[PDB]
């Protein structure tokens, strides 16, 4: 059985479904491994890494006598033709609004798995996307901003005098926002954070930093007065309110925006999803009233090269539970993330 | 008397020599100052936060009324045709390789001072543009290391594996290394170390970084994610520490930052205001690097300046470039 690792064709994507280890991984369970040219390049594992990983490179050509498609993104209305009917394709399918392409998969007699779909429960977190991508976006916000901010973020003391560690704030305290309030702790900021649920007070705080919130639709009124008001007084703000199916809140308005510093510099995580931040522009860094909005889009894929090492072990670890080959649709993980089977859309 | 304080005119120069504290320590020396419009801009300080200070905003028509012009680059032939005969300037003059610069502000009449000159004494610490630029400079480099790799910088474990901790390399324990190697530390990333001056393995181990010490370097970097090179010996070439062989072994997507590329740089194929990739390495050589933390930055050179500027009302010897229509510093 052929597993092909598929180079990405979004100008956007340097990921790749496969890694060193990954690969390895693979050969272990007995598959035929092979690599698409280039894909790991933008992820800086080159072809050779892979060969002596077990697998030996390929094409385009190749895709269709594969078993398996590892693959980052949904494939694409003109990717799909190159598959075998009855071939697995697994991915980061966004299956959403996107009922046309996944029509298209059924049509080709593709059998495809989305991995947002994955169960969250804490007993399937090594298979779990969203948290292994989030966690290295949380990370990637807090270099971006750091890099579009005019001070430094630690406080500095110095013959001429001393600058002042950077305020920064979270918003949303999941796997993101956790990585991003330590990030930022390190560097040395002034750390604050809020999320809707209360619970994250504890781990928050564990991290050093500080939960902001009103201590108790009323509470919720009351709650956005004291975000304004700590808000104005913040350096840096990182939203990670992205929420997957779903329109990202608006957690910030151009109002706040304009009670801040010029300087200030704030990033939307969730910029892909509508924003959680009013005037962002995806894949753009705009600047208003002296603010930077940073709205990079596949933030994770920013350090690609970690994030495919990170993917590539999700995505293999997924497929050893189906392991030769038992593809077995009544399967739980399989029920829960097939999206397409057999002709038809499951 | 008149304290101007220039716009800077340099495409590349989001610095202004004056902050809203040292406009502040200006007025209380007695001086009256005038900012010219924008001057804070890409330090952001915008005019009206000038003007509250006690600043008058002006343009550049109003350089002509002051006795002291405050700036961060040396002096455009255009911008000294409208200074006064008589008039103060101090900024980063960069001298070596301009004296036909320094010669026209003399004609021009101008008593110009040289922040760079700076006696490296303790005495003078305060006012080292060097040192302040350096360490801002030093974290940096660290964040644009952090950019441009396609990996964390720290180790991280997560559900799904663990991520390695990057492996930096700084050369040059100076001022911008030690920086460098603190916010590497910071960043969790496993650093080392080398420097030709011994003492400098104290400083390094007290970071918690490793120390290292020409075939053992080529060996070391070999196994590096990241080196950066701080070695910039100001008005003279900067050492070659690393060559296209030494750069030729690492893995690929590794990345290089070179500090020094402003006079040839340390890193052999570093190229001065790019970021080029060769062998899969990015070589890291942006300019004016502490003006990529501008406001920061301004905030220390603009209190060095004021400090300077407090004297002298011995360092003078060391700074002075030009006055009473000539050049007076012996190096020129």
């Amino acid at each position: 059985e052929i597993v092909f690792i598929a180079k990405e064709s979004d100008p956007n994507e340097g990921r790749v479904a496969g890694s060193v280890e990954s690969v390895k991984k693979l050969k272990s369970l007995g598959f035929d491994v092979v690599v698409e040219a280039g894909a790991g390049l933008g992820s800086r594992i080159p072809d050779q890494e892979y060969e002596k990983a077990g697998a030996r490179v390929g094409t385009a050509a190749d895709a269709k006598t594969a078993d398996v498609i590892l693959k980052v993104r949904r494939p694409s209305a003109q990717e799909i033709s190159g598959y075998r009917s009855g071939a697995v394709v697994i991915a980061i399918m966004d299956p959403y609004g996107n009922e046309e392409a996944i029509s298209a998969m059924a049509g080709a007699g593709l059998t495809t798995f989305a991995m947002e779909l994955m169960p969250r429960i804490t007993r399937a977190q090594s298979m779990d996307v969203l948290s292994s991508q989030a966690n290295l976006a949380g990370y990637q916000a807090v270099i971006d901003a750091a890099y579009e901010y005019d001070r430094a973020l630690p406080m500095m003391m110095t013959a001429a005098g001393t600058v002042p560690a950077a305020k920064i704030f979270v918003m949303g305290a999941g796997v993101a926002g956790l990585q991003a309030i330590a990030t930022a702790r390190r560097l040395g900021a002034v750390v604050s954070a809020t999320d809707v649920r209360p619970a994250a007070k504890e781990q928050v705080a564990s991290l050093g930093a500080k939960f902001i919130a009103v201590e108790d639709g009323e509470y919720q009124v009351k709650q956005a007065a004291l975000v304004a008001e700590h808000i104005a007084k913040q350096d840096i703000v990182i939203t990670t309110a992205l929420i997957p199916g779903r329109p990202a809140p608006r957690l910030v308005t151009r109002e706040m925006l304009d009670s801040m510093k010029p300087g200030s510099v704030v990033v939307d995580l969730a910029v892909e999803r509508g924003g959680n931040i009013e005037g962002a522009e995806a894949g753009k860094v705009t600047e208003v009233g002296g603010v930077r909005i940073v709205g990079h889009l596949n933030v994770a894929g920013r350090i690609a090269a970690s994030a495919s090492l990170l993917y590539a072990k999700n995505l293999v670890t997924f497929l050893e539970t189906m392991v030769a080959l038992a593809l077995n649709m009544e399967d739980e993980l399989v029920k829960a993330t097939a999206l397409t089977h057999g002709g038809a859309v499951v």
